[PDB]
């Protein structure tokens, strides 16, 4: 049939266009982004990734994910912790927010990681394949807007020190992604979960936009 890496690209091209042009994003690309909303986004990602990576570890030995286990090159938890200490200070752990939409996302992550590990790959895709495609353009909007150092403090999340060429790594990852055992049943559910992952995102951005509009 059709390769998984391309079945997912197709299955999410529509919803990607709705997320890329959601209100919050539309605002971010306008350079209009306060420290307040940015910290909000970063804190939320910290929870999302802490959940995703905690589940990837639980299933790293599992053949439904194993081929994609790249902690040293992809994982964001460590980088996000550095960003949390930078934005929220030393005791950020007891100061960061945990909004409802974020909880919904984390809840789903644990469900998949605990009971539908074969779908776990739909979330690594949505999250990591995305981070290797445009954390370059938005990175620059951020630095400009808030006056952040080229050195990287406060933007650890956006850097990949162990990956030289993200485009090339992304290609490798796609190929590896296509070596996983796939059956109609699984290929169907996996792409379906990727659309859900996008919606959880779109929902999260609508919720943050709401909060910021005091
Ligand atoms: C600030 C709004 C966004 C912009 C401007 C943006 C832009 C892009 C661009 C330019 C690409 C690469 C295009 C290509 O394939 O040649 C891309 C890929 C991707 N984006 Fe976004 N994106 C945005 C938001 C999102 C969101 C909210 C998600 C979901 C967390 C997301 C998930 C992805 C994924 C999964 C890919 C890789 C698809 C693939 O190549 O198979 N993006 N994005
Ligand atoms: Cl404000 C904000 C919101 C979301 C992120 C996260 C990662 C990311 C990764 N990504 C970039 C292009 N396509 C996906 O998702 C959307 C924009 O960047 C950073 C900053
Ligand atoms: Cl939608």
């Amino acid at each position: 049939s059709q390769d998984l890496s391309e079945a997912l690209k197709e299955a999410t091209k529509e919803v990607h266009i709705r997320a890329e042009n959601s209100e919050f994003m539309r605002n971010f690309q306008k350079g209009q982004v306060s420290r307040e909303g940015f910290k909000l986004v970063m804190a939320s990602l910290y929870h999302i990734y802490t959940a995703l990576e905690e589940e990837i570890e639980r299933n790293k030995q599992n053949p439904v994910y194993a081929p994609l286990y790249f902690p040293e090159e992809l994982h964001r938890r460590a980088a996000l912790e550095q960003d949390m200490a930078f934005w929220y200070g030393p005791h950020w752990q007891e100061a960061i927010p945990y909004t409802p939409a974020t909880q919904h996302y984390v809840k789903r992550l644990h469900e998949v990681g605990g009971t539908h590990p074969e779908l776990l790959v739909a979330h690594a895709y949505t999250r990591y394949l995305g981070d290797l495609s445009g954390g370059q353009v938005l990175k620059k909007i951020a630095q400009k807007a808030m006056a952040l150092p080229s050195s990287g403090e406060g933007l650890a999340f956006f850097t990949f020190p162990s990956i030289d060429n993200p485009t090339k790594f992304k290609q490798l990852y796609r190929a590896r992604m296509n070596t996983l055992e796939m059956t109609p049943e699984v290929k169907h559910r996996v792409t379906e979960e990727a659309k859900t992952a996008f919606l959880l995102n779109i929902e999260l951005f609508e919720e943050l936009q709401a909060l910021l509009t005091e």
